[PDB]
């Protein structure tokens, strides 16, 4: 029953969030399209957002069982795009009536032959294919202390990306006395909170190290990044900035990280946030350009890498509207990119000129989003106010009923934005020449098609503080 067909129409290499919206976008197009998602993974295509946030946030200890979490509203929702029963078998695909979407569960593409439209898998079985979406993903960095340290370090050290790094590191929050998380991004400081919540019940430890001077600070500007610190370590988190990692190894049954400062922090596990690189390993086999500067498949505009072969979400490198080559991490990308390759392989021909945009909350009441060029060594412009009692996400989650902020803030830019005639929120304007090339949006929700606007656009603005007005900052 789940025998690998011989031959597909439609063959998508991943099964994550950029395939599923693909597998959706062809069936949308063709109602009788016959398509096959090949998933190294033992599950089915599932949404990763929840897996650092709401799964965390549960009283229910059969959460690492059902994958079900509750919205911040408290409304449940399944981590899986759809219920199983929805696909089809893969033996079921090549001839069943009206076709379907089946998932090959478990297995790997190995090899692309782009010359002879066949994929190969891990288990020898060879595939063909009339059109062929890559949706790979990406796969964690590691850290060089912990490559250099050896397997005893490294058994303990998670790279937090699925299902599975969920399962196993809520069972290591239950049961040992401190975690550390490495990395300052929204990663590791959403991982930070959710873990830094369950400790201060259990009455352990999460420390939060990084080499930055704040919580993203990569991104966020110091006074921004240093309230993201001070909102962490209300949770109860010890976070560490300036942390310079040297080495790690095992000191009498415990990690031991030091630090070039000279400080040396003894804990239990590790976990390591310190982004990823495309899963680029059949572009050797498939002759397929990647580039070495932002990591992906190159993309043309309707992201082909051939002419039978798509590229969407965090594999693709693509060539943004604005910003030129560039690759993103975002649920919303992934999305809007999956859909328009399978729209393309259903010939539609149509660019991508969609402004990805990205989230993160630090629970129910810290939420973050942004878009285009967001990057903490650029000019800023920060315009702050007090929070009002809707300026969280909690509240934005009441009112749209989703989680996913992707989907409540729309994929639309506004089409008019006239100017109308402690601080909790703001709106960073990331800036060149007096040009918006980016924006950071604190606590501030359902503003995004305004953003896109304004960086689209791409006019000069004399009195940012005029423009913050639009998010409604006074
Ligand atoms: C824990 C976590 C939280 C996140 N939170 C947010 C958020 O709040 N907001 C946001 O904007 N973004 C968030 N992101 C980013 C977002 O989830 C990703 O951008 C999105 O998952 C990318 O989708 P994708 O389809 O490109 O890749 P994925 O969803 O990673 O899917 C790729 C799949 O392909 C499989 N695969 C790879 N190679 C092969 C092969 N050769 N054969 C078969 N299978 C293969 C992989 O195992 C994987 O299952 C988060 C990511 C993670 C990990």
């Amino acid at each position: 029953q789940d025998k690998a067909p011989s031959h597909v129409p439609f063959l998508l290499i991943g099964g994550g969030t950029a395939a599923f919206a693909a597998a959706r976008s062809i069936r949308a197009r063709d109602p009788g399209a016959r398509v096959l998602i090949v998933s190294e993974d033992p599950e089915l295509p599932y949404m990763r957002p929840p897996l650092s946030k709401e799964l965390w946030f549960s009283d229910d200890p059969n959460v690492t069982k059902t994958l079900r979490f509750k919205q911040w509203n408290g409304k449940e929702r399944s981590i899986y795009f759809q219920p199983p029963s929805f696909y089809v078998s893969a033996q079921d695909l090549p001839h069943i009536e009206n076709g379907g979407v089946a998932v090959l569960t478990g297995k790997k593409v190995v090899q692309l032959d782009v010359r002879d439209n066949m994929v190969k898998l891990n288990d020898g079985s060879q595939i063909t294919y009339e059109k062929c979406l890559i949706a790979t993903g990406g796969t964690p960095r590691s850290l060089s202390a912990i490559d250099r340290a050896g397997a005893e370090v490294k058994s303990r050290t998670t790279l937090f990306r699925k299902i599975g790094d969920f399962r196993s590191l809520e069972k290591i929050s239950r049961e040992v006395k401190s975690i550390t998380i490495i990395g300052e991004g929204f990663l590791g400081s959403e991982l930070a909170c959710a873990l830094g919540r369950k400790a201060r019940a259990l009455g352990t430890e999460v420390i939060q190290l990084f080499p930055e001077k704040g919580n993203m600070g990569k991104i966020l500007p110091e006074y921004l990044s240093n309230w993201t610190m001070e909102k962490v370590r209300r949770e109860g988190v010890k976070v560490m900035p300036n942390a310079i990692v040297q080495s790690v190894g095992v000191s009498s049954g415990k990690l031991l990280i030091k630090l070039k400062d000279g400080r040396k922090v003894e804990t239990d596990h590790i976990v390591a946030a310190v982004g990823l690189e495309p899963n680029v390993e059949l572009a050797k086999t498939g002759g397929l350009e990647i580039d070495s500067d932002f990591g992906g498949f190159r993309v043309n505009a309707e992201l082909q890498a051939r002419s039978n072969i798509w590229v969407a979400g965090d594999a693709a490198c693509f060539y943004d509207i604005k910003l030129g080559r560039r690759r993103v991490e975002h649920h919303d990308h992934a999305v809007v990119s999956g859909r328009l390759a399978g729209e393309n392989m259903t010939g539609a021909a149509k660019p991508y000129w969609h402004q990805s945009m990205f989230w993160s909350d630090l629970g129910p009441d810290v939420g973050y989003e942004a878009i285009g060029l967001v990057d903490s060594s650029l000019p800023t412009v920060g315009v702050f106010a007090k929070a009002t009692a809707q300026d969280n996400p909690k509240s934005a989650t009441e009112q749209s009923g989703t989680g996913i902020r992707s989907e409540s803030e729309t994929e639309s830019r506004a089409s008019e934005i006239t100017i109308p005639p402690d601080y909790g929120k703001g709106v960073i304007f990331y800036l060149r020449d007096k040009v918006v090339v980016g924006i950071v949006l604190w606590n501030i929700f359902n503003r995004m098609p305004i953003a896109r606007k304004i960086i689209k656009d791409g006019e000069q603005h004399e009195d940012l503080n005029e423009v913050a007005k639009l998010f409604n900052i006074h």
